């Protein structure tokens, strides 16, 4: 509970914004075939030209206004093209002689938009909402989208539009105002309508994870993070338990505790539970890596490209899991019991830190020789995994910013998934597809197992030879799940949006889809 | 006996030590080959060379008291095999008593005087014969010429290499039994019989050092290390004194204390004493470098090839000294007084650590400018040497994993010896020859002395210019021995067996031969 | 049983070698993937033959990598043999493809 | 041979000054007991205090009323004896003659080291450089070995000699006052020879690689041989190919300069009782090859010095050719080439065949020395000599093992090693015996070739390189002197000409 | 002043067994009667600099 402080100006909680301007947006969805009233604020058509690359903009929707209609006559729009991401703004007077702003975002030639295209599309739309004080946006859909994509559209629109100012003080945006109303025209209205509030929940889960990740390590430490989880659990009516050092010791979580030894913040193990009202048909343990700061320990992140300044993000996995708890706690799925777990600690350099070479004992009795204190994640997860399996769940899915190697394998767009069970991996895949958080299945190659053979301990933490460290890390983790379907999502490469200089909150939607569709 | 401080209750508070090794259960028997070879249960190995003829055929010279085995090992049957160094074969036959026997041979090359290291290759080949094969008995037949030392050496090496440290094994113990009988057939057996128990002592001394070295730095720390020394002293009836920080401060050991400042473990200075029953004719101080973990301090071991993960081994000198204490305490030499010394501490990074640039004062009043916190060994040794010489000894020999340069100079096989005294150096060199722990005499080049001229302090810890750091470290050390014959053995290169991934326990035999042949 | 004792099932048309392969002598060795032992001995013909095993672990399905480990162990015996023929007896379960891999790797 | 040229301004040879100012100096030696004359020039006393850095006190009787006052104890008490500390003053002598008088601090050390004596000779040299003098007179108020006395001389000459060849005065008389000046006279001209051999090596080393390339270097050796009446043979690529020197030729492949193998021979007049082959590493520039010297601290700019070994050997040829020892036949050898990056260079991974038929896998093109030496050693042994000594700036590791002061000696023969050590003692070029550790041999076991050039594992590269070289001497006493650490004087930014005296002493005493 | 002063606060065994400063500094300069004011300023400046040092 009580966050330790070195100086009274050290902050004692993570600032969190629950009531975002996004949440205040009154959303309306309409059937396209009833026609668009273009009345105020800004009214953007999403338009594609199926086939011809860089085609004309032709506005299909019947528009209930002679003047907007004349404006948008194919003739008038022909000069503008649809190159995905192009946008144009139009200013005119409608029927009641009321100046309206209109425009379109180019949606490309390909009539089925990829997740990445939909993103580039929202981004164009958000640059239209920035630097333009608007009370109302209206998006007319003149493209084919499935229900998940329109949900994604909204999730991304909400999340990209949002602008984290928690840490701003003298350099807040003096000229920032949010829309109060969002109008959406689409075909099949009724069907897409259900995606709206789902999107809003998904948005917040993601954004909430985002907020935790973005919170710097002085704000977001093991104590303040676990406090925030307790606060979230209380707001969602989730069962929660925070395991403190004494309990951790009793549970013999030596790998986890060893990582935290060097920190001024006592380890805190987060255990949230959501139980369905009905019969419980599926028990799931979601495990997030919760390193609130990763200095590397005595294996200090000193090497070029080690990005020590980014390491506040090493609790992204935990964030993903918490954001998911938000979503599941809000959407209240049936027939599931979900455990949200994170072995939270901070990996620091101290007289008290664990050293390279240390042999430590995991809660399952396996002794581990520490080859590198910067491979701390898998040590914390090891004990979290033993814990998860002791819960007697059907699935254990962990999500962790585990390996920098992910940048070299999948890059910044697709997370890696490893696991010991094909059905479970496929479930993650499907959840990847429906959440639009891209995940790729990577192999746990058993041949590498032998390089974890320690001369003194039961197991090495790291390989000496094998540079395929995401695989090796997975091999290591696999040793801590005895008999349960388990999957591991390495979001090290994807978690942080380097270009936008912010977290993605990656994994919240994925895990939620996973929980919801199982 | 002091409390091992702990961070968490899962932190171990002692080094686990195996005193009663399976090797102590081996009943060993030497028989003269004149008498002939009883070939029965177990495995009966011949050590055979073919003088001059490189990879020549195997010939069994010795009498075998069995028509059947004899017939089997008759020349016509043995020329399908060659004596190439370290090669081996397994034979299977039914003996004179209708009993099935396992006989074999290890090829001893073609040079009838195996060097220390060939013999190491020969043992290794024979160990592999003992591994994966539950034998109650090994019978070895020397059909090669070795001398007392070399014969011992084989026993000592065999014992050592056979033993398998499972102390840090939990779920990954090997399911591994040990021969309970060693039979040796050699010419002039009676002259060799005396080597057996000496080898067994030497083995354990070495193995004991090995145990300490291998113990990771969370297990083996200054408090637990000194506790183990106390325990060893108590078992051997040695006088002991452990100097704690208050006494160290009183003694003004600022160089030593500065190193430890950053550690959570208080410095502990180990002082063990063996005094002979008779008139004391020689007083020897053995000083071992006792850095239980060397992180490098603020000069963190972050550079490629700095091998931070190995740095539990930086107390090897202390280990060698302690193992030597075991041998001396056990073999009880006469007319000698031996002091076993190690200034034990841990070189860590902390708000309390000493910094590069700090000027610190040794117990002899010399002020030292710290140019690199990673050159900590010489600092601790400085104060240890001043202490040693205050004891009024005839010789001071320090042994220390002092400089990584040793890898560049002598490599992994031969330790470097430097000293201020030729007679003493020659004694170490003779001891090298008789212990078969290879050492090479390296110069203390006075020309380099000037690069230790600090602008502010009396002396620089490190050279700025001279890259010959083993020699520079030696020059630095020399400054702390005013008037006593002193040698320094740099075992940095040699202490860890990188290929086998284990300590060698290097120096125990060397130091014990040194002590004993005086 | 990981690192399980060796037990030869095949009947062999030799008395000496059958004796050598009995369960009592063979239980002294283990099946740790890649572990081998092998002895020279005289067969019912006073002919000089070598006999052993290569441990194939405790999994009834060998991977390619696992097979490579087995072959590598064989190939070791081979590089120190001035023998005339190799006989490999599969006391493990292998499909057509793995078997070709075994040969190609050997 | 015509050195090839990229441009009309590419030097086609190495400037060499043979007639150094140091030759026009007349050297005289007076028993100090007789007293000291102060007539002209500067007079330096070599004084020590056997009190650490204690007061100065001049011992010798001195033939000048007015200067003896300057030398009075209470005047000198103002000055100290700390190693290499000096002061000197101008004044007027007995005959109003502008004489300078001073001292050098010889520390408290009773017996001067090779090092401490350089510090004396350096302090003294400063004053020579800052002072326009006719004569310099040195007074020995300390103890010196005939060898240390000779060392004093050559160190003086050499440090005093300033190489001005690459730019766009000196005393004409040297006085020595020494206790027992009869024993020492013979050291003078020996010192002078030794000086020049060293200085000549120095000159070659210092010459940049555009000046000193394989063609110009061999040309210079030929010129030296001609001046000394030595037999000489330069092997060109056609002969090297016929001799199957593929290790050596591989290294040179990338160079615009054809390999040149220098073979000089001095044969004694009398019965030849000892045949010696001296082999010097002669890489005129070492870029590293495709293993380019790009790493921090690889000092690519220094790599003109990678023919130091060759220079040492040529300098020694000068001394031997000049001093004309008896009962020895000496072969001076260097497989000279340049290690360059080119479409024609050998690559890492190449397997090449030495002249003895051993195939070598090239693990690193920057470990080229041993490749050239291999072929040179096979050549040397074919000569049927009693000893082969190679000297080479072979391994940077030497800086980490012995540093900049002592060269490393490895060998396959104790007697020969001891001879080198004895030569080290008498030449005052410090050498230390390092082991060839056979345990490391196995890391030269190539999977494909007969042998690997480098270890993969072992970082003890001086030892590994020695193991590799050993492979190319079948049956002859052989020693290898690694002067990589010691060859260049980094502080003075010049070569030391290391090895010339060592090798000459070796030849002369054995 | 600054370059003449040796800092020995951190020696103890190192000497300095020779180092002893002049007691007198004489200067001879043109219109010295002006330069004279610079002397004590220099001494203050020296010590400020030396103190920082
Ligand atoms: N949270 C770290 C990886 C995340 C990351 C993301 C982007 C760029 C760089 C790093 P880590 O726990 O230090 C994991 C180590 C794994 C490791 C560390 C040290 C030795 C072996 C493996 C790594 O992948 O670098
Ligand atoms: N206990 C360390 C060396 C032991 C060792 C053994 C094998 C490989 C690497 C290192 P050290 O005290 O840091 C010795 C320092 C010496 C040193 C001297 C001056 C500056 C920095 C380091 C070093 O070798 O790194
Ligand atoms: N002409 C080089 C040594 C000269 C030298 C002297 C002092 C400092 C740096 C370099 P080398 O042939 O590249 C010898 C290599 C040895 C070597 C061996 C194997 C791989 C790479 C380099 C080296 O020590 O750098
Ligand atoms: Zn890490
Ligand atoms: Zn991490
Ligand atoms: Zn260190
Ligand atoms: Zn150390
Ligand atoms: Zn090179
Ligand atoms: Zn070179």
């Amino acid at each position: 509970s009580e966050v330790p402080q070195v100086v009274s100006l050290d902050p004692t909680s993570i600032p969190i914004e629950y009531n975002t301007p996004i949440h205040d947006i009154k959303v309306q969805v309409y059937d396209i075939k009833g026609g668009c009233n273009v009345e105020e604020g800004l009214t953007i058509f999403l338009v594609n030209n199926p086939g011809k690359e860089n085609g004309p903009v032709k506005i299909s929707s019947k528009v209930n206004d002679k003047q907007v209609s004349e404006f948008l006559k194919d003739e008038n729009m022909e000069k503008f093209n649809v190159k995905l991401g192009t946008s144009k703004h139009f200013y005119m007077f409608n029927d009641n002689k009321n100046s309206v702003a209109v425009g379109y975002v180019g949606c490309g030639s390909v009539a089925d938009l990829s997740e990445a295209d939909m993103k580039r599309v929202v981004l164009s739309l958000v640059t239209m909402l920035h630097d333009n004080k608007l009370s109302k946006l209206t998006v007319v859909f003149e493209i084919n989208v499935d229900k998940n994509l329109f949900r994604f559209f909204l999730e991304t629109l909400f999340y990209e539009y949002m602008t984290d100012e928690r840490f701003k003080s003298t350099d807040k945006n003096v000229n920032m105002e949010y829309i109060k109303h969002l109008g959406v025209y689409i075909n099949n209205a009724d069907t897409y309508k259900e995606e709206v509030e789902k999107a809003r929940v998904y948005y917040f889960g993601t954004y909430y994870a985002s907020q935790l990740i973005a919170a710097p390590s002085n704000y977001c430490n093991p104590v303040s993070l676990s406090n925030a989880a307790v606060e979230l659990a209380q707001k969602l009516n989730l069962e929660y338990k925070i395991l403190g050092v004494k309990e951790l010791e009793e549970l013999k979580m030596g790998a986890y505790l060893s990582v935290g030894k060097g920190s001024m913040y006592p380890n805190k193990f987060i255990h949230l539970t959501y139980k369905s009202k009905g019969d419980v048909k599926k028990k799931i343990a979601l495990v997030g890596k919760g390193i609130t700061f990763d200095s590397g320990g005595y294996n200090l992140k000193a090497a070029p490209g080690s990005m020590i300044d980014l390491m506040k993000f090493d609790m992204s996995g935990c964030a993903a899991v918490l954001g998911c708890a938000y979503c599941v706690g809000t959407l209240k799925p049936e027939n599931v019991e979900i455990h949200f777990l994170s072995a939270v600690c901070e990996n620091m350099v101290s007289k008290n830190s664990y050293r390279p070479g240390d042999i430590i004992t995991a809660s399952n009795g396996k002794t581990i020789e520490v080859g590198n204190t910067d491979a701390e994640g898998r040590l914390t997860l090891a004990d979290a995994l033993v814990y998860a399996e002791k819960l007697g769940v059907d699935y254990i899915v962990d999500i962790a910013t585990l390996t920098g190697a992910m940048l070299y394998s999948l890059g910044t767009s697709y997370a890696g998934v490893f696991g010991n069970n094909e059905e479970l991996i496929n479930k993650i895949l499907q959840s990847s597809k429906t959440s639009n958080e891209p995940v790729w299945w990577l192999p746990i190659i058993n041949e590498y197992r032998a390089t974890l053979n320690s001369k003194y301990a039961d197991i090495n933490q790291i390989s000496s030879s094998v540079k395929a460290s995401s695989i090796v890390a997975s091999l290591f983790l696999k040793e801590f799940v005895q008999n349960t379907a388990w999957a591991h999502i390495d979001i090290a490469g994807v978690s942080w949006n380097f270009k936008a200089r912010k977290p993605k909150g990656f994994g919240v939607r994925l895990l939620t889809e996973f929980v919801l569709n199982d």
